[PDB]
């Protein structure tokens, strides 16, 4: 069975819905701002890709009481995706053929910490309250969505650090391929908080030299890049079996024609490059059209950026796709990056443009021989690819093509 | 393609390897002990199923520096499983056909809380150090294993709260069915700590009336049960494509002949039963032999224990299987429970016995008319079923059959 994407939803540093996101991608607009929270926490990195949305009252009191911010962002993204897919409650609720696979990289460090802080204070268990497990547990995002949306089919999270939501989408495709589900909502969410951000800063992973000019801090492939800019948000796509989609007159963005998932088996916090080569080739297998555009993982990290370019050069030789790292605009939403970047790639495919790789003032030498696009470019695209990698040497690649 | 289990490994409250666990299961031996740590934290529950193993020095410094306890337990279990399977590094390392899918329910609240506590002191980032992300991330159990074991295939965690490691095993089976992998190491780990346990005590989920008699606190189906006894540990199984196993002269414990995964879409912290019925039925589809023994999820919770029994009655009608709840001995290892219980079930199948459901002093009225086995019973078994459920209404069932 073939799998297609029939709806999308997104809450991102560059837009609270697909219209805002589309506009930001075309304008090369930064979603990065200064964070007093990060500064106050004692961090060296004081910049972030924040969600600019008051979520007060957007979710029913009895539903939101179980949720951390990752789940809030994923839930709002799922609402958007359902509306976009034209799915009525009757179409998707209480239906064993309809599932949900969505995760987070971090879960909720904020709520893990809150539980322990509260426990150590004067009210102990009463301060902790009865909602911390569903906030803090690694599967919060799937649990907190599958329940209120009345999902009856598969319900779990994939967790693979910064590749999380890409593997969620690939696993959704597998459920369609195995004939087990007709629809799977796939994606993820990530909270933004010093509790988690400080652990990345403590390993030197985050940008620290550009706090005074937050919009210039995330600068994938620039020779003066100095680490990623942390971000939060959510995204969800509707992954649907092809015949089921056509039969209901769904709007189809693209077919997922390739999914690679591989492992480096090498280093914990630096990529081998070879795993990414294998992952991309796996996702390309049997795909009879060229890759027109590649949304790189492209974190703005000295080692990572060029390791991935070396991998791309090995896979494509002298026939580079157009490449841009949208993280230079959006920052790195960790477990939510894969689905948000799939969505950016789908919007490029749907609207016929390539988003720019911004903030390259001096292009890294190793981008020579490749097609790094630094200006918004109108172009009819047919096949797009998006890479996601995570600590632990975990790799995901998705290839999406017009029908 | 057919999937078989060809090796197993376990670190549990009732033994540090399969020899010790087999002896405990046969003896009805409790793994539950009084915890001064839980009491000192201010919790109401003072009992736990602790791993009784000094793990100091068992793992290379450069590997273990990235790890939390969940990953240590899973890593040791995976070493045992490789040795049990008879796999040389030549066979399983740097092999694109060999993967790893293993997770935890909670990641590491201990290390997340350590990060935040350290950061909030006078030394900030320097006190946190560079190892907290990998110790605290949700995917630690897969990341920290796929890397040192030189895994090149799939590498990610499934997370689904108390169903986590059962969904990991089922997803491994799917990899074999899709023809993508020949071997997938599947399982999970969970740390044991007040930081996480207090979240469950705060929702009233933990046993609190039996602290003076720790070995009696976990008492699935007993009329005076009063919640679960939290535990930690790990487990790993080698899931392997059948022809690949036969060709190498593998020792085959069982074939995974069924895998159910469903969703309640109902309540966050209580099961509907309806989802469980569908999950068991899904796992039995095409399985042409009766269930000889069912290892229930059976947590020792007032609502959960009997909701699952009602679902069992609906699925099996007038032919109910022998049942036991091994958590009355072992406690509830959360994300590690699914793989550990699959392993207890495989030991029962391999050695021909049913482990007892202990501490039933007065059987719940809603458990009447079922064969809840309360004394170790030698019996030749052929087909066994094991259920795992988690918060968020996530359900998994595995059915395993002699080849
Ligand atoms: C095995 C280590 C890997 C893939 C590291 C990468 C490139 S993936 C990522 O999101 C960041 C920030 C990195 O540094
Ligand atoms: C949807 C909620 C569910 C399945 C709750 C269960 C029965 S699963 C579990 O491990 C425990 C302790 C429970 O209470
Ligand atoms: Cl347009
Ligand atoms: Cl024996």
């Amino acid at each position: 069975k073939r799998a297609v994407i029939t709806g999308l939803g997104i809450v991102s540093s560059i837009g609270n819905n697909q219209q805002e996101v589309l506009a930001s991608l075309r304008e090369g607009r930064s979603g990065i701002t200064f964070s007093q929270e990060l500064k106050d926490s004692g961090m060296r990195s004081h910049v972030w890709g924040n969600v600019k949305l008051d979520t007060t009252g957007l979710i029913d009191r009895k539903v939101v009481r179980f949720m951390s911010d990752a789940s809030i962002y994923a839930f709002l993204s799922m609402e958007q995706a359902i509306a976009d897919a034209g799915l009525s409650p009757e179409a998707y609720q209480n239906n064993p053929r309809v599932g949900l696979i969505a995760g987070s990289g971090g879960g909720s460090p904020r709520f893990q910490v809150f539980g322990a802080d509260a426990m150590r204070g004067p009210r102990g268990l009463k301060a902790v309250g009865p909602y911390v497990v569903t906030k803090a547990m690694a599967s919060g995002v799937s649990a907190c969505l599958a329940t209120p949306f009345k999902i009856h089919g598969v319900n779990y999270s994939i967790s693979s650090a910064c590749a999380t939501s890409a593997h969620c989408i690939g696993n959704a495709v597998e459920q369609i391929q195995l004939g087990k589900q007709d629809i799977v909502f796939a994606g993820g969410g990530e909270e933004l908080c010093w509790e988690m951000a400080c652990e990345f800063d403590a390993m030197g992973a985050l940008s620290t030299k550009y706090n005074d000019t937050p919009e210039k801090a995330s600068r994938t492939y620039d020779a003066h890049r100095d680490g990623f800019v942390i971000a939060g948000g959510g995204g969800m796509v509707v992954v649907e079996e092809l015949e089921h989609a056509l039969a209901r007159g769904a709007h189809i963005y693209a077919e997922i024609v390739g999914y690679g998932a591989t492992s480096d088996g090498a280093d914990m916090v630096a990529p081998s490059g070879e795993g990414a080569v294998r992952c991309m080739k796996m996702a390309m297998h049997g795909v009879d059209t060229p890759i027109d555009y590649l949304n790189s993982h492209g974190t703005s990290t000295p080692v990572g950026d060029v390791k991935e370019l070396a991998a791309i050069r090995e896979v494509f030789g002298d026939k580079s796709p157009a490449i841009s790292a949208t993280k230079a605009m959006t920052g790195h939403s960790l477990g939510a990056a894969g689905v948000q970047e799939a969505i950016y790639s789908l919007l490029m495919l749907e609207h016929g443009f390539i988003a720019p790789s911004i903030n390259i003032e001096e292009l890294d030498e190793q981008a020579a021989g490749l097609n790094i696009v630094t200006e918004t470019t109108d172009r009819e695209l047919t096949t797009v690819m998006s890479n996601s990698f995570g600590f632990g040497g975990t790799n995901a690649t998705l290839v999406m093509r017009k029908l």
